């Protein structure tokens, strides 16, 4: 058995990630050992193992032909114990891995188990294509990752510090490009070192991003406002009669978060927020047409990643939908997401409503991806979305320095097989979209409204310096 050299894991542009480190395995003859009994403890030092436990496991494997001693020190190591010339004693040249960005893109990359086989992450996923085939040995293939390190490193940096100063304990971010479907960031707290694996909890080595599932509540707002603007009964200029912020269908009472409104126009329910002006038009237009659009923008359905335990979610069917169900699909309760899908949603919003496959790889040729919403549409929104960020009352921390930005609040409501999730979605420059951004902060209570209040300063900093890293002109013009 002849290990084969790994492939080098990379970021898009080519700063390593995963890397083969040269190591010394050892094993021994037990009956070829034995005749050189004097040689044992200087051996088992060399080894850092004990005298009498390295003894006990000689004698007592007597029977047998082959043991490992110890496996994956370093060369110079292996040499050490080589240069003792001890009967019985073989080496085997293995390969350990490097992580050089360590917990900093700790879930993305995952790591290799004992044998050098892929346990998380693109490890795992794209295990064959990394292994190459043991002994002659075949080398395994290079990979680039979609990731850009220098965007990894600003998004890991920004949802750590706002983690910390706001008291929460766990959260993700996901930062894709709208034209190619590329994860640009993936980032989770709390984090693990993969080249330190001995502390390590259970708790920091959940991939949130991809395994989360949450009700994304107000954040699919805006696909019921696509549904509505594609249903030719809405324009943006209708108004909807949302006083007095609550409507009582039937035993349920839809109640806005907001009540000091009466006549919005269709912009005004998405700055407001309402749950009465988006249910009201949910039933004129029929909770099918909704199911539809979110459906089409990958919401609950397979991400097509092989990410280990990736989860799917859900987005419920009826042949009949009756008032409370259409309502709570319409404002974010009758489905659950995942951060990943609610970005990839997003992305196609912002890419003039053309959805394009998620890719964890680096895209040279991008697909043609699919015209999901008419481009009409997806320009409306996208303007709405502008001003929920930029009008009075609205997302205002989500403000990016230097550009116009876009998008949505709000509070999720975990989902397990309760507790909530403060979110912000969206999407910059507001005009021409390059990016989509998902902030998810981990909350024990639902009040505060702190999707406006945490996740949006993360989603400011973190876009404004991934616009900058792209070269992204400002759109904010002299």
């Amino acid at each position: 058995a002849i290990p084969a050299h790994r492939g080098l894991i990379t970021d898009r542009n080519g700063e390593p990630l995963a890397v083969s480190t040269p190591v010394t395995t050892l094993w021994a003859n037990p009956k070829e050992l034995m005749t050189a009994k004097e040689r044992w403890p200087q051996l088992a030092a060399a080894l850092g193992q004990d005298t009498k436990l390295f003894a006990d496991r000689i004698e007592q494997n007597a029977e047998r032909e082959f043991i490992y001693l110890v496996r994956g020190l370093t060369p110079e190591q292996g040499e050490g114990v080589i240069a003792l010339k001890v009967p019985g004693v073989y080496s085997i040249e293995e390969f350990r891995r490097f992580y050089p960005a360590g917990e900093v893109v700790a879930h993305a990359v995952g790591f290799t188990d004992v044998d050098d086989r892929g346990r998380e992450g693109i490890e795992l996923a794209f295990d064959e294509w990394l292994a190459g085939v043991p002994g002659n040995a075949k080398p395994g293939k290079t990979l680039a990752l979609s990731i850009d390190l220098r965007l990894q490193y600003l998004a890991h940096r920004e949802l750590r510090n706002a983690l910390l100063e706001n008291g929460a304990k766990a959260g993700s971010l996901v930062i894709m490009d709208v034209k190619t479907g590329e994860i640009l960031a993936m980032t989770n707290q709390p984090t693990y070192n993969p080249n330190n694996r001995r502390n390590l909890q259970p708790a920091a080595m959940r991939n949130r991003a991809m395994i989360d599932v949450f009700e994304p509540g107000s954040t699919v707002k805006p696909f019921s406002m696509s549904a509505a603007l594609a249903s030719g009964r809405w324009k943006p200029s209708d108004i909807v009669d949302v006083y007095p912020g609550t409507l009582q269908i039937g035993r349920y009472t839809i109640r806005d978060v907001s009540r000091n409104s009466r006549q919005l126009d269709l912009t005004g329910i998405l700055i407001k927020s309402s749950n009465v002006g988006i249910s009201k038009i949910a039933f004129d237009i029929g909770a099918e047409s909704i199911y539809s659009v979110m459906q089409q923008v990958g919401l609950g359905q397979d991400t097509g990643l092989g990410f280990p335990g990736e989860r799917v979610g859900n987005l419920p069917n009826h042949r009949k939908w009756p008032k409370a169900e259409t309502a709570t699909l319409a404002y974010g309760y009758g489905l659950s997401v995942t951060a990943i899908q609610l970005a990839h949603a997003y992305a196609a919003l912002a890419n003039d409503g053309k959805s394009v496959p998620l890719s964890m790889t680096r895209v040279d040729r991008v697909p043609d991806g699919v015209q999901v919403i008419s481009p009409e549409v997806a320009s409306t929104v996208q303007g709405m979305l502008q001003q929920v960020v930029e009008a009075q009352g609205g997302v205002f921390r989500a403000q990016v320095p230097g550009y116009h930005a876009a998008g949505k609040s709000g509070t999720a409501r975990k989902v397990s097989v309760n507790a909530y999730r403060s979110l912000f979605a969206g999407f910059a420059p507001a005009t021409d979209p390059r990016i989509a951004m998902v902030v998810v902060i981990d909350e024990p209570s639902k009040a505060g409204y702190f999707g406006g209040l945490v996740s949006a300063p993360v989603f400011s900093k973190v876009m404004a310096g991934a616009l900058r890293l792209m070269n992204v002109p400002p759109d904010n013009l002299p």
